[PDB]
C-alpha cells in the first residue's frame, strides 16, 4: 500500500520574479508518497487578501494526513470536513486548504491507476470544451491595460474574437470613470445601493460597445464581482437585457441566498454564481431556490475534485450547468479541464487574461492553452502537470514531515 | 487625529512553555499607533485546525491598513466586508482576521476616549454576569482527566457547584467508551445518522448522574460540538428531556439551517449555536427560521465587537438571548466581558475549564476571574488588558510596517 | 459618575414667531445634569396631528429617569421598552418619546467623552453626503407656493437643480386639481383604491415636465405620503416608470406589510418606506419580504440614535440602505447628519424644503446646510447644536425634575 | 343635524382624591353639541406610561372635529386614519385618542336614537355575559395586597370564588420572591430569556396552589403581561399544562407576530393577546398565522366601539372568541358591555380587582357590577353613563371650542 511522507508548500509571491503580477500570489502543494508517487494541488488564493492564510491552512491540515493512505480520498475529505472543529463551520480558506490536499490525491490516484483524471471521474464525456476570453476590462491580448472608454472595450472584443473565442467576459462596473478598481478600491461605495445615472450610463455604455463590435452571434457574460447589491444589480440588468446577454455572474454576494432568488426573478438574464460558494452545502439554497441557471464552483476552494463533482452532479437536478472558476496557476486550470471533461452539465470553460503570463505558465512542466475556441484535456497519467523545480523551488514555503 | 504605524502578530505555540497545553494555539495581534496608543486582538482560532491560517490572515489583512486612522472603525469593517475579495465569501478564518483587528480597534478608542469598552457599546445594563463552568467531560478543579463513568462525571458536578456556579456544561458524548475523544478523532463515525444502544445509553447515563449529584435547581447545558445530525441530535434529546436541560449546544452543525429549524421543532430542549456562524448574515437563516434560543457568537471569529454588538441586537428581536462564545486567550475573555455588560439580552456566560491555566493567563497582564458564580466587567480604558512582553516576545511570529 | 436632574420639554408652537408656518409644531427637549452637562433631543412629530401628545409623552417618560445614570443609554432604552407597559405596544408617540430621550443622552456621551456623535457610532464612514431637495409641491427657493400646473413644477425642479441638486423628492399627487392638499383635507378619497383618469394624467404630467427639465441624469424620487392603495400605488407606478424614477417613497401605508410586498413585486422602481415604522421590529416583515430598497426611520420617532443604528444594521443584510427621514427642528438634522456619517449603508440625505425658514433655524445655536448638494457631518462635541434660550424659553411648557 | 361645539378633557389624577390610587390615571372625555346631548370616552393609557400623552393627543385631534356632525362615525373613523398623517402609522397614544372620541360619538348616536348602544351594534345577542375575576396577585376581597406566598394566591382564588366567580386571571410571576412588581420595576430581567430553576418553581407553585383551591371545573387563566420571551413563555407554558389553564394571556409582547405563532404551536394552552394590538391591521397577522384563540382588544385603544366591531367580526372567522380588554375608568366597562351583549363571537368578561374602588366609581353617575359571576347590558339611552361633574371638575384640564 502506500503512505503519505511529505507535504511541500509553495509561496508562490511572483512579484519576486515578475514585478507585473504584484497583485498576485498562487499557492501549490505538493504531496509525496512512499511509492515515490507524488501529486500537486492548488489553494484557490491567489488574488484578493487570502494567500499567507492559505499557506496557514496547509501548515494546519498536512499534519493530520502525514503516514497515511492517499488513496482513500473520501475518508480524508470527510476528516478534515467532521474532525477538525473548524471543517464544519469553514470558508474561503479552510475549505482551499481541503481543496489543494484534495486535488494532489486524485492526481496522485491517476498516477497510480495508469490513466488521466477524467477517466476517474467518469470517462470523456466531452471531447472540447467551448471556452470564453474572461475579464476583458483588463484588456486582451496586444493590448493590456486598464480600459475605461467605450471604445476600448469594444477594440478587446475584437481582438478576443479574432483570438478565435465566440464568447467573452467582461465587468463592465468594476474600473470607474478614473481607472479605478473598484473590486479593491474604496471607490464608488453607492453601488451597492442604488447606481448614479453616469454609472449606468458608464457600464450600458462598455456594452452597447463590445456587442456593436462582436456582431449578435458571440456570446457576453457579463461579470459583476458582487460590486452591486440586489436592488442596483436589478437595475443595471435590466438596463443591459437588450444587449442579448448570455450570463450575469456574481451580481450579488452569496451570503443572501434570499436576495439571489429575488434578482434572478427580475431579469430575463441567466444569473451564474460560485467562486465565492463552497461544498455541496454552500449550493443547497441556491439551487433549491431555483436562483442560478450555472454554477462556477472554483475547486480550488470549493472542496476540490471530490467535492466539486458532487457539485456538478447536484447542480444538474436543477438544470443548472457548470463552467468551473479558474483564475490563479496551472494546477486550478488542469483539475478544470479532468472536471468539465467528464461531467454532462458542462456548459463553458474561463480562459482568464493572465493565463498565458510567463511567470504562471512557469510554474508548472506542461502548458495547456485553447485554439480556436476550444480546450481539450491532457492525456498523461493524473492531471498531467507537474512543478517546474527549477522555478518554484524559490517559492518554497515549509515542508511538512 | 492617529494613524496605524504597525501590527504585531504573535503565534502562541503554548507547548513551548507548557507541554500540558498542546491542543492549543492562541493567536494574538497588537495594533500600534503614532500617539503610542496600542490595542490588542485576537484570532479565534486557538483549538481545532487553524491557528497557522489564522496568523496568515493577519499577513494578508494588515497591510491594507497600515497607515489609516484607527477610529474608523465601520469603514474598516466594510472595506474589508468589501473590497478584499473573500470578504463576501469568506468563513472562519476571513472574519477571524478581521475579528482580531477589530477589537483591537476598539481597545485603541476606549483608550482614545479614556473609557471601557462596555461604554462606548452602551453602557452598563448588566451589573454581574451568570456564569456556567465549560465542558466538564475534561473535569473540574481537583480532578482534570478526560471522563469516562457517570460517576466521574456526577463527581464533576459537584465540583463545579462547590465553586459556586448554579450552571455548568458538558457534551456527555464525545468522549467514548475507551475515552477517546470524538471531537479530533475517528472513533463513532455512526454518530451522524442513529446513536447505536450503548451510545444513547452511555450519554444519557452520564447526564442522569449529573442532575442526580447537582439537585434539580443548578442549570444543565448540554454541547454535543455539532458530533451528531439530525436523526441522531433529536433521538439523543428526547433521551435527555427527562433531566431538564437549559441549553442544547450544536446539535447539528450549521450549514444547513432547514435541518437546525427541524432539530428545533423535534424537541423542547431550547438550542444554541453560534461559534461556527460568522457576521450578521450567519445568523439570518437560524432566526429568521426561529431555530434558536441562544445565539453564541464568538467575538474573535464573527467580526469583532462592531459585527458582534450587531447580532446580539438582532438576535433580540427573535427573543434570542446571548452567551459570547469563548475558548482562548484573556483577550476573548475580555471582549466577551464588555460586549456581555452592554447588551440587554445577555443570558449567561461561559467560563472553560482551562481558561484559569497559567499558560493561558500569562499572555497578558491583568486577571479576571467569575467570583460565585458570577462575573463582572473590567473598568480601566480600552479593553482592560496588555499583552505579558516577557512571555509573549517569544511567540512573535511577524510584524506588519 | 452622573446623574440626571431635569428634564426641559419645549412646545414650539412657530405661530407665535411666524404664522406662515402655523402647521408646524416642533417639540424640543433638554436633559440636564449634576455635571453641567446638557443633551438636547427631539420628538418627531411637529407636523400632522401629533404635537401635544409629544409633549406629553415627555412628562410620562421624563420622571422614570430623573436620578438615573445618563451613560447607560442600552440600559435606559431597554427600561422603557419593557417596563412601561406600553413600550411593548407602542407606535408614534411612545416611541417618539424614547426617541427624543435617546438622542439627548447621545448628545450627553459626546460632551462626556469630547467627541462627535459619529465617532462612538462608528467613525467617519461617510465624509460628505449627497442630499437631495425634498418635496418641491411646495416649491423651491424663490417661489414658494402650493404648485398646482405641470410647468410650475418643472420651474421648482429647475430651482433646485440650480441651488446645485442632482435629485430632488415630489409628491405628484397630494396636491388636487383645484390646489387642495390630499394629505390633510377630505380630498380625492377614491385615491386608496384606483385612480381616475384625470388623477392619473395630473400625477404623470407634473413628473413628465420635471424630467423634462432637469435632463435624464438628475434623479427623481416620488414621494407619496401613503395617499394611494395597493391598487392605484401599481397603477400610478406603472405609469411613471418611463420616466426613470429612483425612488418611489410611501405608495402605501406600512400597516400591512404583504401588500407593500406586492407593491415592490410589481413595479421596477425600488421601493423606499420607513418614517411611520418603528423600533427594528416594525422593520422585520419588510425586510424579510424583500419589500423595501431604502429604509427611511426617523430618529426622533423610530427609537433615536441608539435604535435607528440597529434599523441600518438590519437593513444592511437585505440590501436595504438608509435615507433617516427629517422633517422637524434643527436637532432632527443634526441626528441623522451623525447618522448618515458613520454607516456603511448610507445613500442620500433629505433636505426639505422648510429648513431654512427663520422660525426653524432660530430654535438653535448653529445652522448646518448643504452646499453644493452635499452635507457633512459637524465636529464639536456630541450634537453640534444647543437651543437658542432667547427664543425657546417662550416655548418652554414643562420641567421634570 | 346636530354639531360639535366642544371637547372636554379630563386628566384624573386619582391621586387627588385618594392617594392608595396613584399608579392610576384615567383619561376621559366629553363631546358636546348644539343640541344639547353629549357623549363620553374613555382614553386607555390609565396605567403604565402614557395619561399625558393621552390627554394630549385629544388636544392634538379635537380641533379637527369641532363644528362637525357626530352622527357621521365612520368618516370621522377614517378621516383621522387618513388625513393627520399618523393615522396611517399610529399606535397606542394615536388610535386610544381615536377611540375615546369614537366612544362618545356612539354615546350620543344612542341617545339621539333612544336606544342603548348596543342596539345599534346588532341588538341583544347575549343576555348575561360570563365574567372572571382578574389579576388576583394583588388579592380578592378581604386581603388586598401584593401576594408572594402560594398560600396567599390560594386564599385570593377562595375569595373570588366565595364572590360568585367561577373563573379567575392571575399572574403568577409578576411578583418576585420578595414582592417587587417584574411589571414597572427593573427586576428579574432573565425572564426575556429563560427562567431560572426557582422562579419556575414560585410560578408553578403559585398555580399549583390555587387550582388546588379552586377545584377542577373553576377555570385558571395565566396572565403573563409580556413579562417572558418566546422561549421562556413555552417553558412556563409546559410547566403549568397540567392545572388545566384555560387562556394563556400576552406570553409574549405582540411585536414579532411570528414568534406569536411558535408559542401557540408549543402549548396545548390556548393563547389570548390583543389588549397592546389596535385596529384591524393589528389582528390581521395574529388571526392568519392561526396564533390565538381569544382576541382581548381594549375599546379605549383599539380604535373605539366602531374599530372594536370590525375586530371581533374579523376574529370571528377564525374561531377566534372576544374577551373585551377592562382596566379603567366605567366608561371602558360599559363600551366593553354594549360590544360583549351585540357580538356573537362573545367568549368572557374581565372585571378588573379595582374597578369596584370608590376613586374609579365616583368618576361617573351609574353602576354596573357583577353578580354570581355574570354581567348584563346597560339599559338606559346611549352608553347609560354621564361623568359625575362634582368629582370631575377637579380632573377638567382643556376644552377645545
Ligand atoms: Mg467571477
Ligand atoms: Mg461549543
Ligand atoms: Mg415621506
Ligand atoms: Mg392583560
Amino acid at each position: 500500500s502506500l503512505k503519505i511522507t511529505s507535504i511541500e508548500v509553495f509561496d508562490c509571491e511572483l512579484k519576486k520574479r515578475d514585478q507585473t503580477m504584484s497583485s498576485y500570489n498562487p499557492v501549490l502543494i505538493r504531496v509525496n508518497t512512499d511509492s515515490g508517487l507524488s501529486g500537486i494541488g492548488e489553494v484557490g488564493l491567489a488574488y484578493g487578501a487570502g494567500a499567507k492564510a492559505g499557506v496557514g491552512i496547509i501548515r494546519d491540515l498536512a499534519p493530520l494526513i502525514v503516514g497515511e493512505d492517499p488513496l482513500n480520498i473520501e475518508k480524508i475529505w470527510e476528516f478534515f470536513f467532521r474532525k477538525t472543529f473548524w471543517g464544519m463551520g469553514g470558508g474561503n480558506v479552510f475549505y482551499a486548504g481541503m481543496s489543494a490536499i484534495d486535488i494532489a490525491l486524485w492526481d496522485i490516484k491517476g498516477k497510480y491507476l495508469g490513466v488521466p483524471v477524467y477517466q476517474l471521474l467518469g470517462g470523456k464525456t466531452n471531447e472540447k470544451l467551448r471556452t470564453y476570453a474572461s475579464q476583458l476590462q483588463f484588456g486582451w491580448g496586444d493590448k493590456n491595460h486598464i480600459l475605461v472608454t467605450p471604445e476600448e472595450y469594444a477594440e478587446a472584443a475584437r481582438a478576443a474574437l479574432d483570438d478565435g473565442y465566440d464568447a467573452i467576459k467582461v465587468d463592465p462596473l468594476e474600473i470607474d470613470r478614473n481607472g479605478d478598481d473598484c473590486v479593491f478600491q474604496n471607490r464608488n461605495r453607492n453601488y451597492s445601493g442604488l447606481l448614479l445615472a453616469d454609472q449606468l450610463k458608464m457600464g450600458e455604455a462598455r456594452i452597447a460597445a463590445m456587442r456593436e463590435a462582436m456582431g449578435d452571434d458571440a456570446d457576453i457574460i457579463v461579470e459583476i464581482h458582487s460590486l452591486l447589491g440586489t436592488n442596483s444589480a436589478i437595475q443595471f440588468a435590466k438596463a443591459i437585457e437588450k444587449y442579448r446577454i448570455f450570463l450575469y455572474e456574481e451580481p450579488i454576494h452569496p451570503l443572501n441566498s434570499d436576495n439571489m432568488q429575488k434578482v434572478s426573478r427580475s431579469t430575463t438574464i441567466p444569473i451564474a454564481t460560485g467562486e465565492r460558494s463552497y461544498t455541496r452545502w454552500g449550493y443547497r439554497e441556491l439551487l433549491e431556490k431555483q436562483s442560478i441557471a450555472v454554477a462556477q464552483p472554483d475547486l480550488c476552494l470549493c472542496g476540490g475534485i471530490t467535492e466539486g463533482k458532487k457539485i456538478c452532479d447536484y447542480a444538474n437536478i436543477y438544470d443548472t450547468t457548470v463552467q468551473v472558476h479558474v483564475c490563479g496557476g496551472p494546477v486550478s486550470t488542469v483539475a478544470a479541464l479532468h472536471m468539465e471533461t467528464a461531467i454532462p452539465n458542462f456548459i463553458i470553460h474561463e480562459h482568464h487574461t493572465n493565463a498565458m503570463k510567463a511567470s504562471i505558465r512557469e510554474l508548472c512542466t506542461h502548458d495547456y492553452q485553447p485554439e480556436n475556441g476550444y480546450y481539450v484535456a491532457p492525456e498523461q497519467p493524473g492531471l498531467g502537470q507537474e512543478l517546474n523545480d527549477e522555478v518554484v523551488k524559490e517559492y518554497l514555503a515549509y515542508v511538512i514531515k
